[PDB]
């Protein structure tokens, strides 16, 4: 059992280009469980594949952007608007009106369970929920975050905090003092 | 697979104590069973061996509980608590006769997660739980599944998603804000 | 293990000679005032009197309420003792109690020195304070509310004015981290046995 | 039983073999180098990130005393940021590798042979007085700032300048221990019974 929480001032820079915020593990982009991280698309063009994998998508600053899955154009996903579909699939990415910034989470489904909601956090919420990983990102700055009932820490924009290994039933309590959206991704092996 | 169920069919068992009623929802010696209750006097509560337990007050003053000798804060409308059915547990009331919303699950047999959420026009989530139970506290609550609309909630209506494969993509939708309860449920395995 | 020990659920008993009564929170076995390894307690004290003895035992007093009190041990005065301000004292001592302004109640560990070691310490905790110990058995005493108690990272439980921590049987070095909203006294009384 | 108090000024200095950092022996029960001993109590000088030496068989507890902090990584577990004052345990036959978060720091040290010793460790901030009772059989007091006085069932003992530790070994029964400082003090009390 671990919990961190990751600062975006230590995300490292990969190629367009990506920051990763975390993944479960192993090397290169083909070899991971779950990869969740924040992209910079600036120009239109096709998205790279991540054959195997899953992916959902959500835009976080910008105009937007529809998605041409396999010849099927997607609605225009703005904000917080998160969209899924195969790391099979030949997508082309046309931007709305410039470059945008996203949020990305991509898995192997058949090893990993996953869940993903964006939620904004006004004064308080909180779930309760069995997940081992937590990865729960803050895309507002000041989100504070209790684990049954214990204080973790402080959340400033982009941070994200990782649990791992969790076991039973875990009580979440996310506050805020002004509102704040966040995303909150769990994940179970296997 | 994909059912909407209504209140009006919710059967009612009253408690031995005469301290409340049950209103069963829905359930899979069993592995999960969400329910809504009456609860008219404090006193303790009938346990459940081995299973674990999630209680919400739906509307009235709130309780308190004490479990296995700890007394909880002052739990209000929708403040889920969660505690062993091992426990020794008694409730008080705050203030008068409460109406509550119960999970009771086998851990070692199902996966679970539980959050109140407020509709406030649209929201959405991908997940990939096996079984989704969507409980209306308010009215108008529509509901689609991959981008299909699968009907409509009224208040206590609870929907009844089973044996779901692969992530799913749910969007709820309310005219006016509704508070909703998502109990998602999965066969470890 | 470890249990949470409620004051609401400690007995009470009189003492028969009506100068106070003791509630006794905890004793790792035995019968009787005279069968016990340790044992600990809190005690209201009504009158100023002779306390009865605990012969063979090793005593550490505490007051906890009230404007205190003073000792008079094998003779010889104790300076005044107020609020949690540890006091040791034999129980093969002739002792007399003398309340310097009204009752008092006082918290009090009692154990056989040739079969336990003991360690007590009133701690304020002002936020969070922690300690590592290899102590197998822990008793933490909670003066004041909101102690939340966590071992090993893990949190354990919360404590209201006068509950008490028990474990026992601990086994390696343990990790213990205690918070509070408002600072609040507890204090932590940790025992070994011989062998 | 004897009580002693060790002055900062006449540590000894022992620079790793690695040049990433220096360590300044308070006291130890016995043996000579890296082994052979019950126990050992040390401050460092960790400049550089690097992996740690192991202490094969011993219970190691750190915290670090100036400096932004660091991370610990223990046979592949990154622990939490670890800043002034927050005692970290792990094995001595672990592989560790730390990482400074912002800067060279000073830690102290704790070292200990589980299976000959029981140990306790606790930071305490003495404002004022603080007293406990305790029946360990040696208690190393260090100070981490000056000003702590220090009195043993009833008698004065002596006091401590910044780093300086008070070493009592060979103590029997139950002890009574008051330390008193007028502007507040942070001591670490180590408490060894054999």
């Amino acid at each position: 059992s671990e919990l961190r929480i990751l600062r975006a001032v230590d995300y490292p820079r990969m190629p367009g280009s990506t920051e990763e915020i975390a993944r479960d593990g192993g090397d290169g982009l083909d070899g991971f469980g779950w990869r969740l991280s924040i992209a910079d698309v600036g120009e239109s063009g096709g998205f790279s594949g991540f054959a195997g994998y899953q992916r959902i998508i959500s835009v976080l600053e910008g105009g937007g952007m529809r998605l041409r899955v396999d010849g099927a154009e997607s609605a225009p996903l703005r904000a917080r608007q998160a969209f899924a579909f195969s790391g099979d699939s030949e997508v082309h990415c046309t931007l709305l009106d410039g470059a945008i910034r996203d949020f990305n989470l991509i898995y192997a489904p058949r090893r990993h369970r996953a869940r993903l909601q964006w939620l904004r956090v006004e004064g308080e919420l909180d779930w309760h929920g069995t997940a081992s990983t937590l990865l729960l990102f803050a895309q507002q700055d000041g989100v504070a975050i209790s684990l049954q009932g214990q204080p973790r820490g402080q959340l400033a924009a982009h941070d994200c905090l990782c649990a791992e290994g969790l076991q039973g039933l875990q009580h979440w309590r996310l506050t805020a003092h002004e509102p704040a959206w966040v995303c909150a991704v769990e994940l179970d092996s296997l």
